[PDB]
């Protein structure tokens, strides 16, 4: 019979033994296990998406992207375990390097030195440069999706919400539904954007930088609507130039209806922060997405001078160019290489 963990089947075959329940992830149960071929403990996450088209989409995205990408700052897939036939395929197990912790857990309890903040931010952006060079948007960057090992090597994970960039089709109406994590949501998402441009990710990285500086999320919106409140509460009212860039009347007039708010200076919010870090923060957390700094510019910012080296910041060789039953088949096919 298959191995059991906390009631349910965690059937990872003979190669992976000594299972330990690590916790719950976005996809379900996650366990550590000893890899008998490589003699290391690994992370294994159990995925059960086949009953629902939406779950299948996210699982396929996660798998297809992570299998294509190969980068020091992006979590790899080492192995995928599943049944030999589609009919028997019940669950999929994704095997990854075991990572001590993640930035969410770390920030709950640990103060980061400026050196750590700098190093973490460099790695995030180095990983993001690769992702963006593949014409892909991560779209759910947040501390819990940044894994760390015992020597603080950082790896971006969870590409379930990722999309191919589509800037020509980015415009939408005001207060249009969105799925990515609220606190890390760029202001344009609530105004006139579907989140199909690279600038969406940079905003999230800015929030992450802010959160590393203080151990508190900078824009902790209590609900969808509240999020924009928090952002404007710190950036202050948008300029006329920036309003003029928003053609949609509902969005623009909403902003015009608000009482004036002044910018809160970054150095008053973060009195202990490196001034160069605050300069970079300001550029990532720019209201107008067209004026927001891009990943390659961020890497070249003086804050990151100790690490910046474009020849050692690789890009993707092959960028991405663009029902559940077919999705299960696609997932089955995408995972075939591990049989
Ligand atoms: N690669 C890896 N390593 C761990 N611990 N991971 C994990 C992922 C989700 C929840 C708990 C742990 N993932």
């Amino acid at each position: 019979g298959p191995e059991m963990v906390r009631g349910q089947v965690f059937d990872v075959g003979p190669r992976y033994t000594n299972l330990s329940y690590i916790g719950e992830g976005a996809y379900g149960m996650v366990c550590s296990a000893y890899d008998n071929l490589n003699k290391v403990r690994v992370a294994i996450k159990k995925i059960s998406p086949f009953e629902h088209q939406t779950y299948c989409q996210r699982t396929l995205r996660e798998i297809k992207i992570l299998l294509r990408f190969r980068h020091e700052n992006i979590i790899g897939i080492n192995d995928i375990i599943r049944a030999p036939t589609i009919e028997q395929m019940k669950d999929v197990y994704i095997v990854q390097d075991l990572m001590e912790t993640d930035l969410y857990k770390l920030l709950k309890t640990q103060h980061l030195s400026n050196d750590h903040i700098c190093y973490f931010l460099y790695q995030i952006l180095r990983g993001l440069k690769y992702i963006h060079s593949a014409n892909v948007l991560h779209r759910d960057l947040k501390p819990s999706n940044l894994l760390l090992n015992t020597t603080c090597d950082l790896k971006i994970c969870d590409f379930g919400l990722a999309r191919v960039a589509d800037p020509d089709h980015d415009h939408t109406g005001f207060l249009t539904e969105y799925v990515a994590t609220r606190w890390y949501r760029a202001p344009e998402i609530m105004l006139n954007s579907k989140g199909y441009t690279k600038s969406i990710d940079i905003w999230s990285v800015g929030c992450i930088l802010a959160e590393m500086l203080s151990n508190r999320p900078i824009f902790p919106g209590k609900h969808y609507l509240d999020q924009l409140n928090h952002i404007l509460g710190i950036l202050g009212s948008p300029s006329q130039e920036d309003l003029n860039c928003i053609i949609n009347l509902k969005a623009r007039n909403y902003l015009l209806s608000l009482p004036h708010k002044n910018k809160v200076p970054w150095n008053r919010l973060f009195p202990n922060a490196d001034s160069k870090a605050l300069d970079l923060l300001d550029k990532m957390l720019t209201f107008n997405p067209h004026k927001r700094i891009e990943v390659e510019q961020a890497l070249a910012h003086p804050y990151l001078e100790q690490y910046y080296d474009p020849s050692d910041e690789p890009i993707a060789e092959a960028p991405f160019k663009f029902p559940k039953e077919k999705l299960k088949e696609l997932i089955f096919e995408e995972t075939a290489r591990f049989q």
